[PDB]
């Protein structure tokens, strides 16, 4: 069970992190309604917590046992939502670069790689706070990724590290501004 909460605690706090959120149209928008209370049953609709679980009780579980004390639970457990003591970060033109300096382009992935694949395999690569699959007008995946690592010393590492391959195939890698 820890390791299927682990899952739904991670793909929630992805949800309401500083990377998504401000960029999430519509969670940006239930967050609105009720003082930033969203109710489970529209969580469960979130593609990817679904095939974990739609169960609000083993959502509810694996929040409360969350190191990251991002999300909330109502008090009739059927609500979420973000800290309001945990305001999203000021996005001034050095938080942007900071970020764009620990960004790094990625290119060589197979056509049908997914992102749990690609997660998989950056588990050893460093903590990553985002990974953007790059897709084509018709929404295939290009075989392209950025992804935004937790430090500039993390990224550089990655970036530096010579030979690298997603399993037999050689990859480009060059940090976002480079590309």
């Amino acid at each position: 069970m820890a390791a299927l909460e682990a899952k739904i605690c991670h793909q929630i706090e992805y949800y309401f992190g500083d990377f998504n959120l401000p960029r999430d149209k519509f969670l940006k928008e239930q967050i609105k309604l009720d003082e930033g209370w969203v109710p489970l049953e529209i969580m469960i609709k979130f593609n990817r917590l679904n095939r974990l679980t739609t169960d609000f009780n083993v959502i509810v579980e694996a929040l409360s046992k969350s190191k990251a004390e991002l999300m909330e639970i109502s008090e009739d457990k059927t609500k979420i939502r973000r800290s309001p003591s945990k305001p999203l970060p000021e996005v001034t033109d050095e938080y942007k670069n900071d970020v764009k300096n620990r960004s790094v382009y990625i290119k060589g992935f197979p056509t049908d790689a997914t992102l749990d694949d690609i997660k998989e395999w950056l588990e050893d690569k460093g903590q990553v706070l985002n990974i953007q699959m790059r897709r084509t007008l018709h929404k295939a995946f290009k075989g392209s990724i950025f992804v935004v690592f937790d430090s500039i010393e993390s990224a550089k590492k990655f970036v530096e590290t010579p030979g690298q391959k997603y399993k037999e195939t050689d990859l480009l890698i060059l940090f976002k501004d480079d590309y």
